[PDB]
């Protein structure tokens, strides 16, 4: 019996609803300020989950908000590509029950070329065939896949927890096969599949950003968290102060 997948388990996220009025018209503001709204309440859920996460508390009170504050992104969009790929085949974008992004939706946020990608990530859990004990592994492994470049307060806890991790998704894979270039392919893979959740993440770092300056002239509304992180976290990243940590070199 594994005790590490029990817990991962256990406390993963239920359903989150956007709070979304779907009976305005597909409007820019309202789909953005809707997807606001999601972000600021899945935060509150990523931020209980991360807490209950094994060795987590382990990491100084500072890094613990601080890794949570840069990863949000990744870890959402993954999370989010998993329930398209569960509810919807991969072929619209299932933001949360009330908020599914139709090809209009798409076009109508403006963020038409970063939704065909989070789309395809959402497709690659179907290429690759992705367990649901890979997909829980590699979301917890992505909440440690990104920091300051000039270390965390605690960097050591930190670079053993993440090396943790790394072992026990080597773990999921590893305890059911035989043949021996099988293990390698797959883990190839899920590294691969990993590293390409950054360059999305990216993408969308600068998108929200962008909008955060120009939300008063455009109607979005931005809440309190939302706000304050892509202002103050965001820009780190964007600037180049906080970085991914990537398996592979691009
Ligand atoms: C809530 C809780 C309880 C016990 C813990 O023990 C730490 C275990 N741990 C660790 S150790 C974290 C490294 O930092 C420390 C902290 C204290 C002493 C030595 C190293 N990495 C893990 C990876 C997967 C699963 C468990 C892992 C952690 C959280
Ligand atoms: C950041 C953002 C609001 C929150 C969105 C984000 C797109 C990715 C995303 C996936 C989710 O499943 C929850 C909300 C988030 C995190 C949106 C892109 C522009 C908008 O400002």
């Amino acid at each position: 019996q594994p005790i590490f997948l029990n817990v991962l388990e256990a406390i993963e996220p239920g359903v989150v609803c956007a709070g979304h009025d779907n009976n305005q018209p597909d409007s820019f503001a309202a789909l953005l300020s809707s997807l606001n709204e999601l972000g600021e309440r899945q935060l509150v859920h990523v931020v209980k989950w991360a807490k209950a996460l094994p060795g987590f508390r382990n990491l100084h009170v500072d890094d613990q908000m601080a890794v949570i504050q840069y990863s949000w992104m990744g870890l959402m969009v993954f999370a989010m590509g998993w329930r398209s790929f569960t509810n919807v085949n991969s072929r619209m974008l299932y933001f949360a029950p009330d908020l599914v992004f139709n090809e209009y939706r798409m076009h109508k946020s403006r963020m038409y070329s970063q939704c065909v990608r989070m789309r395809h990530l959402s497709q690659e859990f179907g290429w690759l065939q992705i367990t649901p004990q890979e997909f829980l592994c590699m979301k917890a492994l992505l909440l440690f896949s990104i920091i300051p470049v000039d270390g965390l307060k605690n960097q050591k806890f930190f670079d053993e927890l993440r090396m943790n991790y790394i072992k026990e998704l080597d773990r999921i894979i590893a305890c059911k096969r035989k043949n021996p270039t099988s293990c390698s392919r797959r883990f190839y893979q899920l590294t691969k599949l990993l590293d390409s959740v950054q360059p999305i993440a990216r993408e969308l770092h600068q998108f929200t950003f962008d909008l955060l300056i120009k939300s008063h002239m455009v109607s979005v509304d931005f809440p309190e968290m939302m706000a304050e992180i892509i202002s103050v976290q965001v820009p780190k990243i964007l600037s180049g102060k906080v970085k991914p940590i990537y398996f592979h070199t691009q």
